[PDB]
């Protein structure tokens, strides 16, 4: 970084989150196979480098498989964009439950 | 005073929160804070999300969106409701790409 570096602010930046979750999936869907379908590779990929806040720290490589089988909805091995907006949509659930209940929760 | 910034090395994981945060920045402002009526849900399209709106602004286009989004039939939009509706979003996108 030797140049200067321009930011701007959004005007909207739900419609920017949007954005990120279809550019973030073809990032990774069209790195081998089918451009457009996330295999285990790129899922396992995809997982780590975008989601590690939600991974527990955990890389035995007998969980993702399970993982897999879950967002493969039309067991075909890979996960589409649609299983994949599915995945996302079940992430955030959990977030705002964890946000909703917290007045109620100990540790 | 200070102000404080960060980058965000996991953008994907700040749009989730970001998901999650838009949706009660709205319904908390009438009856139910955990569920969108017509009128949060309203402010929450024009203001969030301008650009899938579109021409048609009449109060007959919001109550076909509220009823295309209220599965359960409760004349609120839950934050599930809310996120089939995201995931549409998405899926449109997506088709354009
Ligand atoms: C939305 C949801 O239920 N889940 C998201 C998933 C996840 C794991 C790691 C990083 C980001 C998201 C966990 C969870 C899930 O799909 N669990 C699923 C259902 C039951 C059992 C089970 C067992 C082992 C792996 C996955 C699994
Ligand atoms: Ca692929
Ligand atoms: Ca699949
Ligand atoms: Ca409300
Ligand atoms: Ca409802």
């Amino acid at each position: 970084g030797t140049e200067n570096l321009y930011f701007q602010s959004m005007a909207c930046p739900l419609e920017k989150a949007l954005d990120v979750m279809v550019s973030t999936f073809h990032k990774y869907s069209g790195k081998e196979g089918d451009k457009f379908k996330l295999n285990k590779s790129e899922l396992k990929e995809l997982l780590t480098r975008e989601l590690p806040s939600f991974l527990g720290k955990r890389t035995d490589e007998a969980a993702f498989q399970k993982l897999m089988s879950n967002l493969d909805s039309n067991r075909d091995n890979e996960v589409d964009f649609q299983e994949y907006c599915v995945f996302l949509s079940c992430i955030a659930m959990m977030c705002n439950e964890f946000f909703e209940g917290f007045p109620d929760k100990q540790p």
